[PDB]
């Protein structure tokens, strides 16, 4: 793709944005699933990953650069 | 911003793309710095993080979703 720019931009914004608050950017990696889908403010409120449903056993704070 | 879409798209592509191979997408988080800047193919060739310069002491495989 090969797809409209604003459509490509929307897809990247979406994958970089928190899946629970739809506001702040992702910054927490779940262990063991490895999803990067929530921000640091939202992570403590979760027992399980929003995407798959693995019970979060650890977390790593990450920075996109 | 408030900036041209193709410019916004370029910035997001760049932050999602490996900083060493400029090809595959980022998928490794460095420990302790927490940078997500390289792919899984490129990570083993590094002793230090490309962005800051922390000596990588561990890694977590992450998936953007
Ligand atoms: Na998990
Ligand atoms: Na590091
Ligand atoms: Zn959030
Ligand atoms: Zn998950
Ligand atoms: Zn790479
Ligand atoms: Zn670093």
């Amino acid at each position: 793709s090969d797809l409209p720019v604003e459509e490509q931009l929307r897809r990247l914004q979406e994958e970089r944005t928190c899946k629970v608050c739809m506001d702040k950017e992702v910054s927490i990696v779940f262990i063991p699933c490895g999803h990067l889908v929530v921000c640091k403010d939202c992570a403590p409120s979760l027992r399980k990953c929003p995407i798959c449903r693995s019970t979060i056993k650890g977390t790593v704070r990450t920075f996109l650069s």
